[PDB]
């Protein structure tokens, strides 16, 4: 008896690691959640087909409130897996579920899978130069979140890049676009006026990482804010000071304006 | 006419994704490099047997000096794969290779795989709280580099965690251990007196991420500096102030002392 947290990867069902597939195939019960991220290139059926097991999908409430009532009981008598998009423990609160497993006497194992957190490397930006990350959250009611704006400011002060995860309302099938996140940011800048995010800010958009042809675009907010980046999911990145080879790659691979080649050192 | 950058993942031959494996099997020629890092849980023979293709290994000079003369020519009239440990393009210099492909008129696609950059999610530390990353380098001769110490200081200053890659002599298969990294940083502390890394600093050690049995340990330097964390590779993390949920994961899963619950939160 054991519980496995198995990541499914960035885009489709083949983004699972071979390790994860052969372990998932021999589990007695398989559960999964698809609310922490969007795998735009597959379906439940295709995943079930690949793993050869029926998958029961859990909602945020089933997990956050009933994980120990729905999943853990089986794991005491059987080999159980819990599948998630990307890497199970990245920008989720799933790590705490391991604590629940322990206090229920269930041993758990983690099988990693490609994550958007490291897949940003395809933007050409040096991974080590990424600072603190943040999430753009949809304003709801009279509440307008803005903390992600300060993260950008503090990273950019240090010359660090900022990775911006975008909001998701899976049960409403709403996936925030980079365009939406740019609009939100311009609005917070008119409030705070820190010169952090303007029409002239260089940004990078990565859409559907993991697919064979993801959309990778770099340019000024004024030029990109109304551009079509294709289907979700999307992440937005606000680079800090660029190394020359970073700029080179943004121009050659992501279609950035030639002039960012001229780095002001 | 196509070059595929395929990641092999964290630890053994099963850490490659299903997508990467299937694509590698259909490639006419398969290259790989093991200088940016090593796949400590497997061998080149086991990877070859899994892919069912002979793998020509390239040195760092083969790649950096002659990538366009060794790999790209074949990719003009064949499907070629270039394998690398972890996630492709996380290593600083690899992105550039895609520009070389473009220049040579060769199509390139990136197949992602788990990277230690994202796998540290398994320490229970929130991914978004990681700041700039650094590598602890072995000093030698009259050269004692210490920038990695500076990186810790300005992340922790901002309440951020610091991911520290450890030095490696890929070709001699010599891995720097977390213990050596800790002693070094105490050495740098004695040099710089910044109050950044001392006996009382809380650290996290992650060894053999990707394995089903990785070592995850958290505690104060005075206690962990001579502890055996098992076979390489080792990764060292100097956490910033912890969220209570991070601290209880470290206590419950990483064997951290209860003391962190009131000293580091
Ligand atoms: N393939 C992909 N392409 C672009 N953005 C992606 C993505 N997968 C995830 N994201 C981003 O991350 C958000 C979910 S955050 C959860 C991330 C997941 N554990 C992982 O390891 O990737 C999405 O709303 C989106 O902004």
């Amino acid at each position: 008896m054991v519980l496995y947290f198995i990541g499914l990867g960035l885009y489709d069902e083949r983004d699972i690691t071979v390790k994860g597939l052969e372990i998932a195939k021999k589990c007695d019960y398989v559960f999964a959640e698809f609310y922490t991220s969007l795998m735009a290139g597959t379906t439940l059926g295709r995943i079930q087909k690949l793993i050869g097991k029926e998958i029961r999908v859990l909602s945020r409430e089933d997990v956050e409130l009933n994980f120990e009532n729905i999943v853990l009981p089986l794991a005491k008598e059987n080999d159980v897996a819990f599948l998630t998009p990307g890497d199970p423990l990245v920008a989720t609160t799933h790590a705490e579920l391991r604590i629940r497993a322990k206090r229920a006497g269930v041993e758990s194992y983690v099988i990693h899978a490609p994550s958007i957190y490291s897949a940003v490397g395809i933007t050409g930006l040096h991974i080590y130069k990424f600072g603190k990350s943040a999430t753009v959250m949809y304003p709801e009611g009279n509440w307008f979140p803005t903390s992600y704006y300060d993260v950008i400011k503090e990273n950019a002060e240090r010359g660090l890049h900022t990775l911006l995860f975008l909001d998701i309302k899976a049960e409403k099938r709403m996936y925030m676009t980079a365009n939406e996140a740019m609009e939100l940011l311009l609005k917070v800048e008119d409030m705070k006026k820190g010169g952090v995010f303007t029409d002239d800010t260089l940004v990078v958009v990565l859409a559907r990482a993991g697919s064979l042809n993801p959309t990778i675009r770099a340019g000024y907010v004024k030029d990109l804010i109304r551009e079509d980046f294709g289907d979700p999911p999307h992440i937005l990145i606000v680079p800090g000071k660029l190394h020359i080879v970073e700029a080179e790659y943004l121009v050659e691979i992501a279609g950035a304006p030639r002039e960012i080649l001229r780095v002001n050192v």
